[PDB]
Parts: structure tokens; sequence; C-alpha cells
């Protein structure tokens, strides 16, 4: 990215993130961008193509990260365990851009469907370590959909959580809590 | 009534932002002026959208915490209610996490409802751990790590385009949080 898609990239992140889809316009991201107007509008035709962009670039690193972890030649169940350390760390390194997805998720805009797809192909990742980790006896047999959806969510929930202003996030912490309820389950045993 | 079913779908379809009062009392089919003699405000509508439609979920909420049952079948009883309100008012749950994430006034105040509700989760848990039903563990986190798995299914729903039946995802999600899946 050069100077200019660079600075729309971070600055429409914020943009985005304080105040959604909706609320956020062109002119401010130029602003926040320091990048004359005439110049933001030769490279992106409108505020959705600024949006789709952002999510296009910003996920790179995802995929880029889980595949790196796909590729390892660990047992699936300790690529699982690198797996909730790579999200929660890229989550808490990220939080902006994060919001900024999570605040379209959930409507039926056509953005937000190439959104959720973008979201998809990242989920399917992790289905297939979890069908690795089935077939060699280190994960239940299970519903593996639901469970790497649920494996996703986590994000979701820990982002609320972090929003918490009462405690202060720690994300080493959570990432030891989350892996073991995660993988040992909340019951006594 | 008419304002509050109807401003789900608007703030569902036009955003917060996007929408106006105007809309709303359409959508509704209401008299403008009979909007104003209930509502100030789309702020005012906004607000009370939320804290109508999160009294279902307090108040089943409680019927578990109030039960004598052992804290552990409470938590059952809890992912299957969950699952169920999940199920019969998808508009307005994707309409909350369409809010709750930005910084204006209303977000925080959304989002302070939902720790509420989280909070009940947090005492059930708390009774949980008491009893030494379930491990020691950071209690908060894993309330709303409860509050995701519907999080999760609304998502997984939306992307697949489908509506799950509740009980396979109920019978699932429950072996899932209270079992684990690691096979060691």
């Amino acid at each position: 990215m050069n100077r200019t898609k660079k600075a729309i990239f971070e600055a429409a992140i914020n943009v985005f993130a304080t105040s959604g889809y909706n609320g956020s316009t062109v002119d401010e991201i130029a602003s926040k961008a320091n990048v004359a107007k005439g110049t933001l509008y030769y490279n992106f035709k409108s505020k959705e193509e600024i949006f789709n962009f952002v999510i296009s670039k910003g996920l790179e690193i995802w995929h880029e990260k889980l595949t790196d972890i796909e590729n390892l030649e660990d047992e699936p169940i300790e690529k699982l365990k690198k797996l909730f350390k790579m999200q929660f760390e890229l989550l808490y390194e990220n939080r902006a851009f994060f919001k900024m997805v999570m605040s379209q998720l959930w409507g039926k805009e056509t953005r937000q469907d190439e959104l959720r797809n973008k979201i998809t192909e990242y989920i399917e990742g992790i289905e297939r370590i979890l069908k690795e980790a089935i077939s060699k006896k280190q994960i239940r047999e299970c519903d593996i959909s639901l469970l790497a959806h649920s494996l996703f969510g986590s994000l979701i929930s820990t982002s609320l959580y972090e929003l918490s202003r009462d405690k202060e996030f720690n994300v080493n912490k959570v990432i030891d809590e989350i892996t073991i309820n995660i993988l040992d389950g909340i019951v006594i045993k």
C-alpha cells in the first residue's frame, strides 16, 4: 500500500469503528487520513469501495497466519492451541478493525453478504484443522461447522468483554482461560 | 407496541444512523402526531426498543435463577432457554448485534444493558463454582462466552442462510461447553 491507500486504510478503520458504516463518510475519512479529497476519489469511487478495500486488505493477515498454522507439521490439537493464541493476539492488535467487521456482519446489504463470505473463507480454515483433529481422535466427533463458528465466535464475545469499563483486559490470561474452557470444558473433572 | 415491532425492522434495515422518526411512524402505520405523544425522539425509541426486547430475556433468566435446581442443571436450562429465545427473536437479536460495537452514547448504553443480562449468567456460575460443580475460572469471561454461544450460532445461520433445528444446536453446544472438545 502506498501512502494514500495506507492513510485511507488506517483512517477508515477508525472512522468505521467509531461511527459505524452509515454514519461514516468519505468527507470524514479524507480529513482523518490527511489525503486530499480529489486524490481519495481518484483511488476510491465511494464509501462502499473504501469499506470493501479495508475488509479485503485487513483480512489478509488473518488468512496468512491461519494458513501458516495449517501448514505446520504439529498435531491438530497443537494447531488448535496455536490458533487460539494467534487469534486473540491478532484481535488485541487490531481491535478497531474487528469492531468495524462486527458492526457489519448482521444485515442484508450486498456489502454484508460479501463480508460474511470473506469471514466464512476464514472459518473454513478452522474447519479444516478440526476435521484433521477428529480423524486423529484428538477432538470429539461433532458438528464441525457449528464448532468452527463457535471458535471464531470466541473472538466476538471476548471483544465485548474487552470493552468492559470495570476491568482491564489481559490478553495472555484470556488466551489461557479460553483455551482450557474450549478444550476441557467447565465441568469439574 | 406498533412502534416496537416496526422500529426493530427499521433499525435493522436502515440503521440507527440513516433511519428517521418518520420512517418508523410510517412502517408502524402510526400518525406522526400519535408517535410524539409516546416518544420525543428517535433516540428515545431506540432505548425503549432495547429495554423492552430484553425484558423477556431477564424474565426467563430470573426464572432459572429462582429454580431449586442444582446450578449445573440451571446452566443446562440456560443454554436451552437462550437458544429458544434466539429463535423466537431472530430479527431483534441481529439488530442488537449490529449496534453493539460503536462509540456513540446509545451504544455505551446498549452494552451496559447487555452486560446487565450477562451479570445474571455470572450469578448462576458463581453458585456453580461455590458448589464445586464447575471449575474455578474467570466468571465474567466465561459468562460472556456463554452469551457468545448465541452470537456464534446467529452468525452461523446468517452465513449459511439456515435456521438450524434448535434442539440439535442445544445438544451440541451444551456438550461442547460443559465437557469440552479434546480427547486426551
